[PDB]
């Protein structure tokens, strides 16, 4: 059984492309040899166990028609390293156990889905994943410890959903983290301790959201941030700004603008410009 059907193949690697044409189903007679699996711009609707082959390094299943990803199909990919699934507009949700299996994977690729929610535990036993990529959802929350077991992760994109508060455990266990973009979401509150253990976060995205204000106590757990975009945010320049401001004292980051778009006497300016006298009677 040399190749799939309408597929090309090629020895080393191991590899099946079957990119484009317009499959409806993952093509039968996969090597069990493969280790890269190139099935994206197909119409395929649904995946179910005993379709894949154990082997699989890279399994690309982007801009498909995916519906329905049926329990058990990715359980057996224990030498998974990458999977895209983006780009499957009408995908929606995704059972809890869809992940489990891979603990080998290193980026899973979820943009531009449709998801609304996730299962709480989702991501749990995912210890090798380095990127996480869950942009352009509609995401609605984020739950506590959603990404508790990902001790190795070193971007996580969020942009684009609909977001409107960081709890305070949802960043738990995040010790790698390096990039955090969660930029035009609705963000309107950041939870004190929302950033607590991420030591090694050197780019935070907020930009393009609804904070009007952000605690000091969460820009002080970024011991190690560089870059910070706050900009597009209707920030409160009155007693609310207090705490951000006090840190931008001491701080040295690159950072965007940080525009007052409240009170009317402060409207335009950069929330840097006050002065300890404009907090005097706090
Ligand atoms: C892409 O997948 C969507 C969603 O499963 C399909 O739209 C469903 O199509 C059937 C028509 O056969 C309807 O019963 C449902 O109302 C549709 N649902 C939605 C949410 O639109 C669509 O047919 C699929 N297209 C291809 C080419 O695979
Ligand atoms: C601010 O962020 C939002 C994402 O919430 C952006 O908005 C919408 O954004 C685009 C249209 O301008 C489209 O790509 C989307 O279909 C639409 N999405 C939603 C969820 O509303 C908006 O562009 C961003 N603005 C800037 C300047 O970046
Ligand atoms: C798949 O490929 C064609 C021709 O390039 C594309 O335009 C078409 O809409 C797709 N097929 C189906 C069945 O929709």
């Amino acid at each position: 059984p040399s190749c799939p059907m309408l597929c090309t193949c090629y020895s080393s690697p191991p590899t099946v492309s079957c990119q484009a044409n317009n499959f409806s189903s993952v093509p039968l007679s996969l090597p069990p040899s493969t280790q890269r699996l190139f099935l994206q711009n197909n119409l395929i609707r649904s995946l179910r166990p005993g379709t894949f082959g154990p082997n699989l390094l890279t399994l690309w299943l982007f801009s498909n028609n995916l519906s329905t990803i049926y329990p058990g199909t990715f359980r057996h990919l224990q030498a998974l390293e990458e999977l895209d699934l983006g780009d499957n507009r009408h995908l929606r949700s995704l059972e809890p156990d869809t992940f489990q299996g891979l603990e080998r994977l290193q980026s899973l690729h979820l943009y531009r889905c449709q998801l609304s929610s996730l299962p709480g535990n989702i991501f749990r036993g995912l210890v090798s994943l380095q990127y996480l990529y869950l942009q352009e959802n509609s995401l609605l929350h984020l739950q506590d410890d959603l990404f508790a077991d990902l001790a190795n992760l070193s971007h996580l994109f969020l942009h684009g959903n609909r977001l409107r508060l960081l709890t305070e455990h949802v960043f738990r266990g995040l010790g790698s983290l390096d990039r955090l973009l969660l930029h035009g979401n609705r963000l309107q509150g950041v939870h004190r301790a929302a950033f607590h253990g991420l030591s090694r976060l050197t780019i935070l995205y907020l930009f393009n959201n609804s904070l009007a204000s952000l605690p000091g106590e969460a820009l002080a757990d970024l011991p190690a941030l560089e870059f910070l975009r706050l900009n597009a945010n209707p920030w409160a320049c009155d007693c609310r700004a207090r705490p951000l401001w006090a840190w931008f004292q001491r701080a040295r980051v690159s950072s965007s603008d940080v525009t007052c778009a409240t009170p009317p006497e402060r409207q335009g300016r950069d929330l840097r410009t006050l002065r300890d006298t404009d907090f005097q009677a706090c």
